[PDB]
């Protein structure tokens, strides 16, 4: 099969009247549908339940954006049966056929981009460009994995020949697994985590984050329309740990693909290591578990450029990114000039209902707000609050862009993932100390350096121990294909998304010799 | 760096007078050297201990092949410190330099081939050709991984370009890890499990199997002579669980490479899933955990060819292989002709001291002998004993080639890995039933089919669910490069040895972007 070379889906900036008009139209359609109910999707059909889940607007939490069905263990077992039944034949599809199915799904998603963006705006409080980046990335994952999967097609393995024999090695999919998706990229990462394993012959049971069940269902409408055979992909929104735990611990779950908090990732990995009664394999678990990401700026940097990149990195989607700059490490000569610019830029950021395209919408839920406010309280004892640090007026979960300075490297706010608009500024003597401070956390996801000194940049290339490192630019928004995404240390298992290597994680190899 | 394309090291058959003469002299010199003491190897030096371990000749257990130092927790910690210290600079060696070091080690091993084979004969009771295949495979691992490592060299990752930026993805080694090696291939697999990680910049603490500590020490002599920097490879023979448990559970062990029993493998995988106090990463654990491997024969096969291949697969190295044919599955039309041929061939097999180059030497230890004899007692009550089934006379651990027939597919002797010269013959209606029975174990390592029917071979290609499948030939002796080796299900994690993919397991990826 021959398609155009992969390119990334353009991220809409809404600079044209037509773009703005199209968004307003999408926002109107989506809100007119706030009354909709979305069932489970199991074995190729929408399956409702007696109990339901409610999805709220974080910019107006008294407003319901939709309701969904609620899976328990029984529906989890039904989905598992459907997934294994589907696997028996889905595994035998030619790779070209599976890749075409994905390409169809990408084309349908592209055609519904505005509707999906507008759903992210209302359901998770993304502003317009954050919303567009999320959906574009989801399209990218489907387009990239469709093509990348062909690189593994029968028989892909390079082997040494032997006289009088055919020696053939080839990959085969694992089976049925469970995807446990995050709320902060509930189209992009939700889609990527499902379609990567599915592209090469696996089948998947997907549990959306509670906060983003509506947009998850809409992605499944796309899967349904694309025509994935029954049981290949399944959708199980649920409350609390019931569904996820049942599947993670199940003897017949073959793999687990997880993105979310370290607390939960650690439990998943530990459970994956155990042989459940009657289990007949070693479970694979892929976890991406967040970061405490730093930007270093030294005295040679373009300070204006640095301040812009820090502000985008720290406060983009309200700092609710595993990639967010939550630490700003400044050498002596960079401290005053950089901090002053960061403060001036940050104090101008607007915060309000996401649909108005503010610089920041609200945090995602009452629980997120509680967590972020609690860390702000901790931060008041550990550093010097110099900007924000409070809830803003309205029922929406609006929190001001927050900055603490003179933060000790080993402070709780300098070590623990806050996942909100809170930046900790750390002052260091020189570049060597900046690297030491950058490295001394349990995590290793993203990092950045602003500097004009080549020796400092190339030193960081070698020694700033993070999976995704960026020089003289923002540290968020890794692009599929361009920047393989995934970390070191307690940021997870280094499963690089948007990379050729990702699909190998969902395959095993068979070696077959015939002696003639 | 440019070297000749990889070829496998030829396996000596000892058919020429020159080869016999060389081998007799090598065996004489090794025997003359019985009783020699080998210390631990830690941070570039041989380090002795007060306690010692004894290695016996399984063909004449009153004979002490040698003794070694015995490591406990303190020596394990000293080795870990040395391995992390070495890692700091070893990771920074150009890949060409590391690869050249492996090539030197291969050249030195090649020059000591006869001595190592003779050490295997005396220490683990391999006959001459089994010893030669073992050493040749060790040489192959070093040659193969030296070349394969270069395919991963800076910056190896294929990424999509982006305007105005350099995007550079590359691999880095993980750190210091522990190797727990088996007694049955204590040159080949001991070597491969160590030099693979080490090739790409990792460092290793290696624990030899208790029964094979002398040959492990000799491999370390080669490593020391080759000039691996201090700390890069470390040798810790020990008794029982102490050293292995201490390292597997350690917060500062980065990875674990294991080959041995399912029982032990399951505990290792479970422990690697836990975060030890102060641990700052998700451990990787690679395990290869044995098999219950079948050869299917149908009525279309060459029955004499099948019987030869079955006897070799079942009884080579006394059936003490993860790859050994421990099940013979015969369709109704093949049952009588193949079984009669197998019986006639097996009853002619010689058994005696390994130095005599018999068809079968002894099993490896008194405990192994006990276990195998216990399973023979179990088998007598499950199927029909038709050959052997007893210990022979002599102090060496000699067990007769054993055959049970009309074995129920779910019998313990048809399910559990006996690891001795015991073949279980299962009679089935047809090929479909043969595949069902072949698949219905918890394992998935090796298997074979003797058939002339193309439809049956190609059906097995798709449905006989084992990592290493062979048609119309023996199912043991997978060659490095030619047949990537590793299984499915409870045969382990499908870490394919002697394959390009093996080295990827010991690397993580970094993505570094510079916006100009
Ligand atoms: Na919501
Ligand atoms: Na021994």
């Amino acid at each position: 099969m021959t398609v155009e070379p992969f390119r990334n889906e353009p991220i809409e900036t809404f600079q044209t009247e037509e773009a703005r008009r199209a968004m307003r139209e999408a926002l109107r359609r989506v809100r007119e549908e706030f009354g909709r109910h979305y069932p489970l999707y199991i074995g190729g059909e929408w399956v409702d339940t007696k109990e339901r889940m409610v999805s709220l607007n974080p910019s107006a939490p008294s407003e319901v954006v939709g309701t969904t069905a609620k899976a328990g263990k029984a529906e989890a077992e039904a989905a598992l049966e459907a997934a294994w039944k589907a696997f028996k034949t889905w595994k035998d599809w030619p790779q070209e056929d599976r890749s075409r199915l994905l390409l169809k799904a990408a084309a349908l998603m592209r055609r519904r981009k505005r509707e999906l963006e507008a759903t992210l705006v209302y359901e998770v409080g993304k502003n317009w460009v954050e919303a567009s980046a999320d959906v574009a990335e989801a399209i990218d994952f489907i387009e990239y994995y469709a093509r990348a999967a062909l690189r593994y097609r029968y028989p892909a393995v390079e082997v040494v020949p032997y006289p009088g024999e055919d020696n053939e090695s080839f990959y085969v999919p694992l089976g049925a697994g469970v995807v446990i998706a995050p709320w902060n990229f509930p189209v992009a990462i939700f889609t990527g985590m499902i379609v990567g394993p599915v592209a090469v012959g696996n089948t998947v049971i997907a549990k959306p984050a509670e906060d983003a069940v509506v947009v998850g269902a809409k992605v499944f409408e796309i899967f349904h329309e694309a025509g994935f055979p029954p049981g290949v992909v399944n959708f199980l929104p649920g409350v609390g740990e019931e569904v996820g735990a049942y599947l993670v611990e199940h003897p017949r779950i073959r793999f687990i693909n997880f993105t979310g908090s370290l607390e939960v990732g650690l439990k998943i990995y530990e459970a994956a290591g155990r042989l459940a009664p009657g289990q007949t394999w070693f479970k694979r678990a892929y976890v991406e578990t967040g970061g405490k990401d730093a930007i270093i700026v030294d005295e040679t940097a373009d300070f204006d450029l640095a301040a812009e990149g820090v502000v985008v990195s720290a406060y983009g989607f309200q700092g609710q990114k595993c990639s967010a700059a939550s630490r700003l490490i400044l050498t002596q000569g960079a401290y005053e000039p950089v901090l002053e610019r960061v403060l001036k830029r940050a104090e101008r950021l607007s915060v309000g209902p996401a649909e108005e395209n503010p610089d920041l919408g609200p945090v995602v839920s009452a629980e997120q707000e509680r967590k972020v406010l609690s860390y702000i309280e901790i931060g008041k004892n550990e550093g010097q609050l110099v900007l924000g640090g409070k809830r803003l007026e309205g029922e929406g979960y609006f929190i001001a862009p927050t900055v603490f300075t003179e933060v000790p490297p080993k402070a709780r706010i300098a070590q623990e993932e806050i996942f909100g608009p809170v930046l900790s500024v750390i002052r260091v003597k020189d570049f060597a100390e900046a690297l030491e401070v950058a490295n001394d956390t349990p995590y290793g996801l993203t990092g950045g350096v602003y500097s004009r000194k080549r020796e400092h940049l190339e030193w960081a290339r070698r020694e700033f121990h993070v999976g995704n490192l960026y020089f003289n630019r923002k540290i968020t928004g890794a692009l599929v294909g361009v920047q393989p995404f995934g970390g070191f240390k307690l940021s997870g298992t280094n499963a690089k998304t948007g990379a050729l290597d990702y699909l190998r994680l969902f395959l095993e190899m068979k070696a077959v010799a015939e002696r003639f």
